[PDB]
C-alpha cells in the first residue's frame, strides 16, 4: 500500500563494491528541512525499517551524504553543504543504530556535498539530495581499509 | 616553528598522493576535548600550509581521527562519528581562510576511532589527528569513481 510512497524515495540496486542504498529527496517531500540535518518523520521511518535488514548482512556499511541547499557559489567558507552533507549522513547513522543497526557495522561517513550532483538549480535538482548507505563486499571494504591507513 | 609543528606535521607519500598528517600530541591537543572547534596553534599550521597546497593543482581529500568519546559504548548519540566529521570540516574552513580554493577539496571523511593507531596507554595521541590527502590523478579518478554510485 505505502510501498507506492517508498517507490520514489528508496533506490536500491548493485554496484561493484557492493549494494548501495539510497534515500533520494522528492519535489514535494525532502528527508530534511532544507538546510537543516534534522531527520524528517518520513526519512526517521525508513531508516528504522531497513535497519533490522541491515543488520542481518555479515557486511559493514559506509554512508554518504549529498546535498543541494547551500550555494557552491559562495566559496564555501562557513556553514556549507560539506558540513550540512556530513551532518546529514551521521543524523541518518543514528537513526540507523536507533532502528537496531550494530554501531559496530558503520566503517565510514563521508560529506559529498554537491560534488556529485545530478541535475542543476531547477524543478528536477530533488535527486541531488540523498542519502547513499553502502553495503561493502569483503573485498570492497578490505579496499577502503586499506585506503584509510594511507589517509 | 622548528620544532614548534614538526611534533604535529607529518608529511610522507603514499599510493594515493601527498598525505599530510596533523596530530594530536600529550600535552598539546589540536582541538579541546570533545569539541570541533579549532584550537589558536592548529589555526596557524592550517592557514600556513593553505597557500602552499593552493599551488598543487591536485585536489584534497579531508578525513579526522578521534578517540574523545568511548566507542564501546552505543555510539547512540554524539560520537566520534560526528566528531570527526567536524573537526575535519573545521580544518577545511580554515584552509579556505588560509587562501585555499574551496574547489580543491573534494571529499570530508569521519573516521572515528576506526584508524586507531594504539589503545589508550602513555601516547595515544596519535589516535587523534587531521589527514590531508592530496590526490594525484589516477587515485582522484577512482574516488571520483567510487562515489559516482556511492
Amino acid at each position: 500500500p505505502k510501498l507506492r510512497a517508498l517507490r520514489p524515495h528508496l533506490k536500491i540496486d548493485l554496484v561493484q563494491e557492493g549494494l548501495r542504498i539510497q534515500i533520494i529527496d522528492s519535489q514535494n517531500r525532502p528527508m530534511f528541512k532544507t538546510g537543516s540535518a534534522e531527520v524528517e518523520p518520513y526519512m526517521r521511518d525508513i531508516l528504522r525499517a531497513i535497519a533490522p535488514v541491515l543488520n542481518g548482512i555479515p557486511n559493514r556499511i559506509s554512508l554518504a551524504g549529498h546535498t543541494d541547499d547551500f550555494p557552491y557559489a559562495n566559496g564555501e567558507k562557513g556553514y556549507s553543504n560539506w558540513e550540512l552533507s556530513a551532518d546529514r549522513a551521521n543524523a541518518s547513522r543514528r537513526e540507523l543504530v536507533a532502528g537496531g543497526l550494530d554501531n559496530g557495522k558503520v566503517l565510514r561517513v563521508v560529506g559529498m556535498a554537491a560534488t556529485m550532483r545530478l541535475s542543476d538549480r531547477g524543478p528536477d535538482d530533488a535527486i541531488n539530495r540523498r542519502i547513499s548507505l553502502l553495503v561493502l563486499n569483503k573485498q570492497a571494504e578490505q579496499a577502503i581499509l586499506h585506503h584509510h591507513h594511507h589517509h
